[PDB]
């Protein structure tokens, strides 16, 4: 029918405006504590927690901790860490097998950006160092999971 | 026609992607200062104001102060109060009739979570206590409306 | 066909709910650091940077610095500056031609709200004053671009 055609063209307009409005509100939301990379979105809570606290926080929020699988994804996190001037915990650990860092899924790294001479598993008073922190410069450093670091969740 | 069918199937795809993208951006927005319960959304501004200031703030923002009508809704607020480590004002008062706390609409409570021995209307120097604050543990305490408390708005 | 009609009516419902949900999530996002005026959206990052830093920040985020072209737009910014209690940089400068303040595009002001006796180009130790800051009261004051001021981006 011809009226059905009218309803469809109306929907096209409505959908177009929804798309425009949403694109704008994506940018607004991400400023300043969020970064979009691919279909991923990293966002910092602005606070610091231990690794396991941060892991619960991100999960409770409906996401997970950041698993940067590329340089572009790693760069985004670097920007958040820089803006906050606080090193942040990544999602990876080598708790299962020492020396081998893994994603929460069980699969080994497909990307890495260790700083000079890392990891080393030397946390001093803290003891072992099974988690990973990322610096403002984007470099990685294994660190005692019990330390407090910037919380960044991946959605 | 057959072309109209094509336009419709195109809209289905567009709408599906809008839905997926929006679900993701809902989670992103709510982290970390927001909680979704039913069709309600609680969000903290992170700051503290008197009851009447908080009431103007929430209204100006297009919402209202939190009227937790269930344990699930009350729990959500508890999580926000805990994260901020700041007690927050609820929307209810007994200003009209002493002893009887009411929603901004005029209707009496359909849910309550008073702490041991509350309310008591004893604010000391503050005087009377006609408003309600909620603790990190989720318990309620009547308090002088003139006090500064965490602002949480309901949308 | 009749089934196509069913799919279309289904889309209408889906779109209606998307619209409702989005309207709600617009209000949530804007609280408390955002203001909507027309098709524009102002949002503060909460931090302070020099004019050129703020300009990079806003651009990187996919927007620009605030170009208030009316009293309603200026009022919105005033509300953000007030809430933060921090004067903010606007997008306008007179760097090209002294005395004549311009938008980033190259066009002269279509609106202005200078405070008593401004601008004056007297920044003391700072030197010249080619940028513009806005006070909680909404009034404008030219200021050394090298100063640190509240960052507010326009999307
Ligand atoms: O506090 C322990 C940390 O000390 C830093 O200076 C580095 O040496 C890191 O490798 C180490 O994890
Ligand atoms: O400051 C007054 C408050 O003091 C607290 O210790 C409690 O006793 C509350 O009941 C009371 O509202
Ligand atoms: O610090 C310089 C500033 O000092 C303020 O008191 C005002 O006089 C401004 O006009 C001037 O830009
Ligand atoms: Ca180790
Ligand atoms: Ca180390
Ligand atoms: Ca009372
Ligand atoms: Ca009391
Ligand atoms: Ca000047
Ligand atoms: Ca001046």
């Amino acid at each position: 029918i011809t009226a059905l055609r009218q309803q469809v063209e109306t929907l096209q307009g409505q959908v177009q405006r929804l798309q425009k409005a949403f694109s704008q509100y994506k940018k607004v939301e991400l400023f300043p504590n969020g970064r979009g990379v691919g279909e991923k979105i990293f966002k910092t809570g602005g606070f610091e927690k231990t690794f396991q606290d941060a892991q619960q926080v991100c999960t409770q929020a409906g996401g997970q901790m950041a698993s940067p699988r590329s340089e572009t994804e790693n760069e985004a996190l670097s920007q958040l860490v820089t803006a906050q001037n606080k090193a942040a915990f990544l999602s990876m650990t080598d708790i299962k097998t020492e020396g081998q860092f893994t994603y929460p899924t069980g699969e080994p790294l497909v990307y890495a950006n260790w700083a000079p001479g890392e990891p080393n598993n030397n946390g001093g008073s803290s003891g072992a160092e099974n988690c990973v922190e990322i610096f403002p410069n984007g470099k990685w450093n294994d660190k005692a999971c019990g330390e407090l670091r910037l919380v960044i969740c991946e959605f």
